[PDB]
DNA sequence: TTAGGGTTAGGG
DNA sequence: CCCTAACCCTAA
């Protein structure tokens, strides 16, 4: 497997989950959005890397 | 099922 | 290359 890069649509979904359902729910976070190949773990993951880069 | 530490691969 | 974002491991 390939890992793929984060669009821009992917992270802005997962920055309105958060909004909406409050960092930590990343399970229906994934649910609410068409997140294509990415897990409750994945947007755990990149919710820290974005908290990091400060977006 | 998520939090937080650890791992690795691919792009800057 | 090699750093770091995208991954993995696992307690609780």
């Amino acid at each position: 497997y390939t890992r793929k890069m984060w669009s821009v649509q992917e992270s802005e979904w997962l920055k309105q989950g958060v909004v909406r359902y409050g960092v930590g729910h990343w399970e229906r976070i994934r649910s609410a959005f068409p997140f294509a190949g990415r897990t409750a773990v994945n947007l755990k993951d990149r919710w820290r890397t974005m908290v990091k880069l400060k977006m």
